[PDB]
């Protein structure tokens, strides 16, 4: 019974499915079964996201190994080829607790960013060069730019290739399941947040984006011709503010399902220190985007899934006991006009919030992850408590289980 596509909408078992999710990128870590893992957490988190109407996660599936200080250590990949098994454990595992809750994961292979290491840690060991952390440097068109060259080397490409077989092929050392096999997977995802290129991309860069989308998910249909494959591009933010980038990269049959990502706050409609003057204008932003992707979903006729999405505390505090209305009222927006869309039969099938912090605490003063710390959903590039939701985030958590009961059909 796996996940599958018809038309605007997903079916289980041939009744829709729609996606009630949160985003929990370091999952599979939890389930390794040495010190990195905490598998008594990941059982109770999994329970805590059952019992609020969850059934979908969002998790990183590989790592690649980092020295800069906004990245998780360890990592999957300890140069190129050298994975580590015991750390894979840790997503067969994970997959073993999910199917025990009739949960599914979208797992993606790569990164834009620096967070896993991704794009630019394989570019840094192809070239035998540190990777420059843009937390340190500020210099985001730089990254950006850097981060794309990924595409147009053929030596990393291949070493993408490997990655991916390495995980589709896999044998779940648990239950003995071939990947290929579990229904527990949703969809394999290309990356998080592939974008072309800085705001300076070529015509010819984009045409390589376009071509990077259509082949790696032509590859990875030959690994596995039935498991759903996504891109986990942004949308057009995520495409150089091209939607027909956007378009054409999603056009191909190997893509299932259309995603799209806000970030409000990262992309200055809203000010996390000037949030009431600030929240009208922003909303109206997002609000245009939801259309603007749900019109592209219905024209190339997929699913549309706002995967990843978040909101600062309020002020901007990354304390537990600071409150959350202005996040909690633009959850309630987004699932309003979300519901809408499903009740007159758009393609919008659901959501995964970012990001799920549930048990996990830090003691540091200055929120910033080290490693041993526990994970949390937010990774470690960002203090945390920026975007993630605890446990005892009770506002947001009666929200959250409001409407997955009013999304499942």
């Amino acid at each position: 019974h796996f996940v599958r596509v018809n038309g605007g909408h997903f079916e289980l078992q041939g009744k829709p499915y729609v996606i009630t999710g949160v985003n929990m990128w370091y999952a599979a870590y939890l389930g390794a079964p040495n010190e990195v893992g905490d598998r008594d957490r990941l059982a109770k988190e999994l329970d805590n996201l059952k019992a609020i109407g969850v059934n979908n996660l969002r998790v990183l599936a590989v790592s690649e190994k980092s020295e800069i200080n906004s990245a998780v250590k360890p990592a999957v990949t300890n140069g190129f080829g050298n994975y580590d098994e015991t750390l894979l454990q840790g997503l067969d595992y994970l997959l073993v607790e999910l199917a025990k809750r009739d949960m599914t994961v979208v797992l993606y292979f790569n990164n834009f960013w620096q967070w896993s290491g991704g794009m630019t840690q394989y570019m840094a060991w192809i070239e035998g060069e540190p990777v420059q952390d843009p937390n340190v440097t500020n210099e985001w068109e730089a990254f950006m730019a850097k981060s794309a060259s990924f595409y147009r080397s053929e030596k990393a490409q291949q070493e993408y290739r490997k990655t991916l077989e390495k995980i589709i092929t896999r044998v779940n050392s648990i239950n003995g399941k071939a990947y290929v096999d579990d229904a527990t997977i949703m969809s394999w995802q290309l990356a998080n947040e592939p974008r072309p290129g800085n705001s300076q991309t070529t015509a010819e860069e984009k045409q390589i984006y376009i071509d990077w989308v259509h082949a790696a998910a032509a590859y990875i249909k030959t690994l596995d011709a039935h498991h759903l494959v996504s891109s986990g591009s942004e949308g057009e933010m995520g495409s150089v503010n091209d939607m027909q980038v956007f378009i054409d990269a999603h056009a191909t049959p190997d893509i299932d399902y259309l995603t799209y990502h806000m970030w409000i706050r990262n992309w200055s409609w809203f000010d996390k220190t000037k949030p009431a003057e600030t929240w009208p204008s922003a909303w109206e932003k997002a609000q245009n985007y939801m259309r603007a992707h749900i019109d592209v979903a219905k024209q190339l006729n997929k699913p549309l899934v706002l995967e990843e999405f978040g909101l600062d505390r309020d002020m901007g505090s990354y304390a537990m006991d600071s409150t959350t209305e202005y996040r909690d009222n633009y959850f309630r927006g987004v699932f309003e006009l979300m519901l809408a869309s499903l009740e007159q039969g758009e393609p919008s099938a659901g959501y995964n919030i970012w990001a799920w912090n549930g048990y996990g605490r830090t003691t540091r003063a200055n929120y910033w992850w080290q490693e041993g710390d526990d994970f949390m959903g937010d990774p470690p590039q960002e203090e945390q408590g920026m975007y993630g939701v605890f446990d005892t985030d009770t506002s947001t958590i009666a929200i959250m289980k409001e409407f997955n009961a009013r999304f499942q059909p």
